[PDB]
């Protein structure tokens, strides 16, 4: 067992376009922002431009595919103004009743 002093990953849930829904506070320390500065924007607003095209299709694909897992890497925008480099899982959470995506779940881990 060990402390995590100085979270580098965090997990958020995306509608289907890149709207950031939900964002745990790991945020924080991950990326600088509290999740108040995350929410309602696109993660794509955060991404490197020349990256943007790799993070579209990644949000493209796992909607696809429902239920599917991907990763990507990419760099994203700190508070700080640096460029971080996060490799994110991203995949569909389907309701058990209905079948239908509710959200996409981003884990966002800086490497």
């Amino acid at each position: 067992m060990s402390n995590v002093s100085q979270p580098t990953e965090f997990i958020s849930r995306h509608n289907i376009e890149g709207i950031f829904t939900f964002v745990d506070h790991r945020c924080v320390a991950t990326v600088g922002y509290q999740p108040q500065e995350l929410l309602g924007k696109n993660i794509v607003e955060f991404c490197h431009p020349e990256d943007q095209q790799l993070l579209r299709d990644s949000f493209q694909q796992v909607v696809k595919l429902k239920g599917q897992v991907l990763s990507v890497m990419f760099r994203f925008r700190s508070k700080n103004q640096e460029w971080l480099w996060m490799r994110t899982s991203s995949f569909t959470f389907q309701n058990p009743y209905s079948d239908e995506i509710e959200y996409i779940i981003c884990t966002n881990t800086n490497v």
